[PDB]
């Protein structure tokens, strides 16, 4: 029991103060309409850490009625740094009807590789679906290492694959060589094809808010092995994929979807905050090098 | 500016059936108040803050006020996070319970900008009016607060004194009082305690003074006191176990060290922290053997 | 277009006996090479001990290598580069003149030159020798990292310079490399991310391993660039374990270690500062050998 | 016998591509009127890479020939990446005269520590007068372990202390500690004041070049255990030696003393080159704040 192929880290877009409800359905729908495999709310890229718990349960809920009757799965971020907690938010998260949790590895208290297991363990033993990994140590301060992973995914039958976001090609080539049945998941737009060209066997995503289309039909062309296609998807891809990150995600991405008109108004909660007029201007030139999907 | 400097102890939080352990705590405490420290920071992240409840967040804070009140002993209370709207409202919180100023760490995990950090350290300095000390650790938090805004944010908020610094870097905190003569530059990493307060620092929040309070404590009033030689020779004794207390991640060891002493009843953490290796637990034991551990 | 040398291309080590070149073993180790379809080999880069032999020695490396390859295919791009610039040239011209098809040229050492130091650097060897010039960049050896859009512009601006070897571990830039100069023939100089580089468009590898197992990155290469990348992707992964060991000390102390042991070479022979493994990292090495199969000669 | 106290790390001047010998001479004749301890010839910052043999001895000449009838000392670069050249430059530098050697890591071929070891050793053994390590990890690509450096200290007689320059106080703080004995020198400009506050014995400089006076008062400061002093010299002196490292020394420095009329040409040997425009206008903008000694 899996979730992989083509996924959306979710944005979450704000009005007034407030989650803007209609406008995340919306954004929602159109990434299904645009041959998206899962979605995922609150992530990082959904702004997990200034969103209350109830607007945690709302975004999710969001995720799964709209994706009723789809073939859409929802990968619902539900992770935290305190063991009690990431548990608590797992068993919520499999209540409101998710198809399976992303669970961000511990932040900032940087947990030893003995911890990290009893973390993962205590998390996958108090649900039934599916768990990934995710391993981003620019982040968290901690790296889930190659042992750790492949343990607990032998382990723990529900746990099955990681997210890297950790530009190391070399670990990914290690996962993979030594224990092949996992899936691995490109956390990185930039190498989402080397991952896949590797045996990863899906992406979540932060530029198909953006442009889903595209980044589907990079991620399923490689999942066929039609690699020409998918390398040449992602070599267009790069100048967009990298100025994605200009400052730290979301802030472009958001900016991103507000200059495309895709979201009302360009608005974060504290710490995060717009981006420099200069990266601004970036984002905005960049752009306009790509076609772009309505609704 | 009000400050808060000297000789600081960042506190071990003591559990016991996986409670916290409210009597031990102020026992703690008032062993580091009669050994000579100057203030306390209770939950912070040596506290193990992130699996603290909100509860226990506050009875920790109040413990520390109560223990020292009437003593000059002050309390730093950890008021942080990566929500700004969440860092205020503890920063409220813990004026409201009898905090003499609060220690601020930088927003973990969401990498915000330097406008962003600004931003956030700006919200919290206005909802209180007693003294914020910034907190640097990047290697934790995966952000940096560049010298610029930590200077800009102790020039335009009043009530921001200073930065406690764990981050390894000896240019920064030279660049630092350069810059800006009159903040409160505060170590934030024992092992290199005495070349940040010989170029100015004012003060320390220390791991290993949960152990060796009345070495600590000797070591920053020295050095306060220029006194530059028996500073040096203090930090010079100290290497050792200051290096050890970090063989795995603040406080695993710190709280093993206290345990094997006899300071607390139980060797408990909070999952995803626990019990080091047996391997590190012996090497713990080991260089504790050739210091002199003050008791109650 | 350019004139180019790619393929499974092998850094060979240089076997001392008493302290001096071997010269009837190199000659020997590099028939073993091309009897087991490597494309070229690259006598005296990092692998083959360069910081420590003398210009005659250098010299001499290169005229076996060039003449045991007489009447084969198989190419000699020889290892020829300074962080002195006007050293750099005369080391392009010699391996010009005693035959050598190319030259690999490693980004200038321990003196940090800015990008544009490098970009004069490199263009003042293309413009000395009218032989193709690979790029070399290993950041983690030299302290300095030739950018992307240096590499690009000394492409573009230099007729003989015609790609680059990388050993960054940063699969990041080869997408960048080759997504803004398709034209360019990037080369993995990192054994254990052979088949990702390969398979984002790189058309060869510059091979420690293969100094060991020859065949086996040679097939690797050809799967590759054959385009069945399921089968080159499995003898990446079956290699991987060796790939990484051979680094359990800095190279060549490993390969070398393994050439000896295998029987290969005579003598385990380093010059300082160079030396001879931990014994226990000498049993490592020899755990991992044994799990492979070696060809002899 | 050992040599301490304040050092410079002399550029080489060009003329036309040829090694400036008058201004050579000139430049060493204002360091030690500026009460500078030992100039160190043919170092990293006197493009030690791109200078012949003969240039080397012809550097190394005019520092001896000009210290004499002082105390100053000759402290000369000789090192090398090849065991055999570092001894061979180590003799050579001992029969021209030089006082003692400043001998880098082997840079690029990353020896173990072993190898640094017997490298290290050799050198020691080979002639019979003083020689400091010089650890510098970002140019080499390897690190002289604390160890290392406490082992040749203690087994080797004229092995008499390291050059730090890896922005590492807590190093420092570890060598001292263990080995109280060792002349531990920075290499950092920046930090002198905190390695000499700790227990430093001296500094090789590359900001005396161009401020030998304040180096020079710095240092004799700190060693008078005047740490006021010489803490108020440090942080004045913070902005100048920062700015001397906007791109790679010698570059910045041999563009100020060009600005300042001590060197009558900005030139290089190929790979170093002169710095940006926008580096340029900054050195300049920063060397406004100093009073630069004339000859
Ligand atoms: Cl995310
Ligand atoms: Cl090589």
């Amino acid at each position: 029991n899996i979730i992989i192929g083509a996924m959306t880290a979710l944005i979450t877009p704000f009005k007034n103060g407030k989650v803007d409800e209609q406008s995340y359905a919306r954004l929602i729908k159109r990434q299904i309409e645009n041959g998206i495999d899962a979605v995922v709310p609150v992530g990082t890229t959904g702004e997990s850490a200034t969103l209350t718990h109830e607007e945690h349960r709302t975004c999710i809920e969001i995720a799964v009625e709209t994706c009723k009757g789809t073939k859409v799965k929802v990968l619902a971020g539900a992770g935290s740094n305190a063991t009690h907690e990431a548990v608590g938010l797992a068993k919520f998260a499999k209540e409101h009807g998710a198809d399976g949790i992303l669970s961000v590895a511990p932040y900032y208290n940087k947990p030893t590789q003995q911890g990290l297991y009893e973390h993962y363990k205590a998390i996958a033993q108090s649900v039934d679906i599916p768990v990934l990994l995710y391993n981003v140590p620019g982040r968290t301060g901690c790296e889930i290492s190659t042992d750790t992973i492949i343990k607990l995914f032998r382990d723990c039958e529900n746990i099955y694959g990681v997210k890297e976001a950790s530009g190391n090609i070399d670990k990914c080539v290690d996962l993979l060589a030594h224990e092949p049945r996992m899936m691995l998941i490109s956390g990185e737009d930039a190498i989402n094809y080397p991952i896949l060209s590797n045996g990863g066997k899906g992406v979540i995503s932060v530029t198909s808010n953006l442009l889903p289309d595209m980044i589907s039909a990079l991620t399923h062309f490689a999942l066929d092995e039609n690699y020409k296609e998918a390398k040449k998807i992602n070599d267009e891809l790069y100048n967009i994929n990298k100025i994605l990150f200009c400052e730290s995600n979301p802030i472009p991405i958001k900016t991103a979807m507000y200059l495309a008109g895709l979201i009302e108004s360009l608005e974060f909660r504290l710490p995060l905050c717009s981006p420099s007029k200069e990266n601004f201007a970036k984002i905005e030139e960049v752009m306009k090098k790509y076609k772009i999907k309505g609704f």
